[PDB]
């Protein structure tokens, strides 16, 4: 069988805290009146849930309202505890009411976004440094706090970028982190899935989001959404392959001892390690620096232990300038 894992940091801290705080399932909700807010306009569909604009007929604050679409109890149970434990945490979402007509929606805070399609053309080097270092101080706090995002990806990143503000949204596929756990690997938009996901190792943990944060800093500095852009699940791994190489996925397996795939033994076949130069080019010249790819490359790595923790991305040399101005 797999090799067991535990998290380099923060592993035993939901252990340390009372049941409560992580047994979600015994969180009895309490529903707000449906009648406080009114619908404005329509923001977003997903999947899970539908997203309006919305006022409040109490005090006249603007709210979005998510209302969600059928879903296992358990999950918003978990959606809510989650933002409940999370809620005041640096660019953290403010969850603000919970709500139904019989129908459950969560009330949010309101931000206004700039659309990321438009925005990632205008970043500079330094906006770039700046809202992924924002983007660490939220990993760092919800992993400090026992929590996994777990769909870490630019939709769920909202900026204000006329008051330089940030805020990760969506914590409905978050989970807590309990050392020794087998999670489930369906989860995460495709580009951003850790390999740990596709080759199917579930007792992962917060290093999950941080090779997320990897796919999202490629794109970024790179000027390529998606980076690694897989056909499906199994051709993922091989977009990855290609670039990381397969030495080092293959010592992967071997050390955690994974039971890979019949299928992957067909296509993944032998690929070197790329040096990120090759992915350089005019128009994404200036967004790249020998700083920026030594970081990226301690992010992107197979081996989840051997990635970065939030803290220690904050601490990297990418980041001198942004902590020095605050
Ligand atoms: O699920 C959540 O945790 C959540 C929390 C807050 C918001 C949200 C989702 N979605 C919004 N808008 C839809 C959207 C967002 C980004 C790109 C495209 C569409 C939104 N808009 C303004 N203020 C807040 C929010």
């Amino acid at each position: 069988g797999p090799v067991p894992s535990r998290a380099r940091v923060y592993t035993d801290v939901n252990t340390h805290r009372p049941r409560e705080y992580w047994d979600y399932e015994s969180h009895v909700v309490e529903w707000g009146n449906q009648d406080d807010y009114q619908l404005v306009r329509k923001l977003g569909r997903g999947k899970y849930s539908e997203v309006f604009e919305a006022i409040n007929i109490t005090n006249n604050e603007k709210v979005v309202v998510k209302i969600l679409k059928p879903v296992k109890k358990k999950k918003i149970k978990r959606e809510i505890k989650i933002l409940e434990n999370l809620r005041g945490g640096p660019n953290i979402i403010t969850l603000a009411d919970i709500v139904k007509d019989r129908t459950p929606a969560l009330v949010f805070e309101h931000v206004n976004n700039t659309d990321f399609k438009q925005l990632y053309q205008t970043l500079t080097d330094y906006d770039i440094r700046f809202y992924m270092y924002e983007i660490l101080k939220a990993l760092d706090y919800c992993h400090s706090m026992g929590i996994m995002h777990r769909d870490v990806k630019p939709h769920n990143v909202m900026i204000d970028h006329e008051h330089r503000k940030l805020r990760l949204i969506d914590w409905g596929l978050a989970e807590f982190y309990h050392p020794g756990q087998e999670y489930n690997v369906r989860v995460a938009s495709r580009y951003f899935k850790g390999p740990e996901l596709l080759v199917d190792y579930q007792m992962y943990d917060y290093s999950l989001d941080m090779w997320s944060l990897g796919c999202m800093l490629a794109s970024m500095i790179f000027r390529k959404e998606p980076f690694f852009h897989g056909h499906d699940n199994y051709d993922q791994l091989v977009r990855i392959a290609k670039v990381l190489g397969t030495e080092d996925l293959y010592d992967y397996i071997d050390k955690y001892n994974i039971e890979l795939d019949p299928r992957f033994n067909d296509i993944l076949g032998r690929h070197s390690r790329k040096r990120w130069e090759r992915f350089v080019h005019s128009e994404n010249q200036h967004l790249v620096s020998p700083e920026a790819l030594d970081f990226l490359d301690k992010l992107l790595r197979y081996d989840h232990q051997s990635r970065l923790t939030a803290r220690e991305a904050m601490e990297h040399p990418y980041f001198y300038t942004v902590v020095k101005d605050q």
